[PDB]
């Protein structure tokens, strides 16, 4: 039984992991900006950059699926980081982020992410950039417990639950038949798992389905 | 002349549209979030998914060059084909759909499309998918006079704009020199042209320069 | 201990068939036209389509590792099956052929093979065609032990023998990196298991690194 | 007037190329197996691997458009050019391959190749990757006045014969339109323009039309 926060719950993907790790048994707080849609039990109606410490003691993981309203508050990325290591920095508690497909690193070699591709389609690199300028934040964050969690290329919201993923690292990975998706609740699932059973701290990790 | 409505005019695909649409003497109304940057004279400033049935009456077509480009809004392109039967069926305008070449059947079984193959770059699927379940949603609306427009594989924004291009069916179709490719200005002459000489209602066409 | 016969144990795939299955300690006769340059035990100097019964009897297995040597002659595919089937029919000898990655079904629906694709490359048509219509003959083969081994997309002759290699099915499979290849060393370690451990009658396997 | 020698002369890129010397006025002899079908007025009928040191004397430049397209024989690209090098080296003889557009650097840094990007089709690895391989034994050959010649990704055979090509380095390159294309008969220009303005010995330089 853990006690976990998940800013943005009202979110596709925010709902999804408070729906599983309910299931799971935890007790979860949402961090909202309107009504509760979610299934959380204790609900904190504030804007993300109001929080305080005192808004985020007293949990063993905070997971932000924060995702950004409009284009031109895609640069909040970056500030929710900057502003939850202000907050989280010094404790021990674990800071999950539900991130981007786009930072993946093409190969061990490790030099070019598949943002940085000539076909990567011009539409996906504005949330694509910021996701990783996030991630790439991050790694800066010495004495913060922090896991970015990648998801699969093709994220889809209302996919099929299959119950069977795969958890990689920090280099792009297919299944068998070369493809790389995932649904949001197969994602909830992995996101999870690592919250029960984590080895992954401050570094990123990857899922995908099958 | 007709009456045309075009969603997402201020878009690089729709604003092609409108402006060849504009110069041949149609009435054009841009439905658009923002500020009206296409040739279109009337304006509705709203997104689909409050347009009403009064908003898109007494309209000869309407075509929808709606774009949705992140994991949470990409499901957006099959819910719009909800709306827009939702406010179309029964009546007789016409309702077009700038779709994706992803979707077009690789031969003459029609089992088989481009984005099932193997070959087919996993960058290009989220987007290709998603257009893909629109299309298929589509054809199950009977009482909605659809004509989904699927352009070539490489869809070039601001290309050269040539006085000629290939109208094809619902199989991948190359020219002569066995290249898929069309700007946004001739598939926009190929759309237009089939809005003045209406044949394929409740079908699937694709677009290619000669 | 098994006696093995290999048709065409100089070409590259079959001395690295007969060299992995030496080395096993199974009693190797390499079937060839020219001199011997394969580690094989007893050699028989002898045209392939002049063969009888009575060179193939007293074999456990036999491996076909037939390449056509010129491109008017890959129809000697089909007429090389047509001949090991009159020979091999209603005895309980496997018939093991080396195959192509180009009969592979891009999908559970098994509609459409990579051959077919429209990215398939056109040099490559004339010798995955022969080899397609090589196990098209084979299936009809009802009193025929057969076992067609698929090789990755990627063959590589004198590639790294790795010793970690994938056994699939009938459908095009690839490696955690997306990536269908295999070294004919590998490729060799896996059709030997086959024998050895072998499931698989009158069906085909394919094999990948990794 | 220079002195050329065209190996594989009966190919499609060959044969262009050929047809493109004469016509400027060079004298070209065909290094062909079978009956030349160019426009070489001397032939050799040999293939490469019996050429002697003798065969490759007194050209001004040596022009490779060797294909090799199987499993077995896809690795000849590399020892063609042991070959060459063996015939040539030391000499002041210009040395020119045809090669491909997969081992092209996505960007500045010069580290991952287009073959190298997880978009890059499976199907194309086999050649490419051989091309690949080419290319770097090539770097080594340095008492080798070697050229390779990089096509565009979209290399058409039999394609409309422009007089306008992009001449880049070995960074991939499209044109204003954002297109990778080339046909034979262009691409022929400008390979033949880098034989009579010869700059870069001892490099790669790519092509694609303007
Ligand atoms: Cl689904
Ligand atoms: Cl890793
Ligand atoms: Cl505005
Ligand atoms: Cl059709
Ligand atoms: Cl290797
Ligand atoms: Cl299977
Ligand atoms: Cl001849
Ligand atoms: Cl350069």
């Amino acid at each position: 039984g853990m006690k976990l926060a998940v800013i943005a719950a009202n979110g596709q993907a925010g709902k999804a992991i408070v729906e599983e790790a309910v299931k799971r048994g935890h007790e979860v707080t949402a961090i909202v900006r309107s009504e509760n849609k979610s299934q959380a039990e204790s609900i904190i109606k504030k804007d993300l950059f109001e929080l305080t410490k005192d808004d985020l003691t007293g949990f063993d993981a905070v997971i932000s699926a924060f995702g950004a309203y409009t284009p031109d508050t895609l640069p909040l990325h970056s500030k929710s980081i900057e502003l939850f290591n202000q907050l989280l920095a010094g404790t021990q508690t674990r800071f999950l982020v539900v991130g981007g497909a786009g930072s993946l690193y093409i190969d061990e070699t490790k030099t070019t992410r598949l943002l940085d591709t000539p076909d990567f389609p011009e539409e996906f690199k504005p949330l694509a950039k910021a996701q990783a300028d996030e991630l790439d934040l991050l790694r800066t964050k010495n004495n913060l417990n922090w896991t970015f969690v990648s998801p699969a290329v093709d994220f889809i919201p209302d996919g099929e639950k299959t119950g069977n993923y795969i958890l990689a690292g920090e280099i792009f990975t297919t299944n068998e038949k070369g493809i790389s998706q995932i649904s949001y609740a197969d994602y909830a699932i992995g996101l999870v798992d690592e919250l029960e059973k984590g080895h992954h701290i401050k570094e990123r990790i990857s899922l995908l389905e099958k």
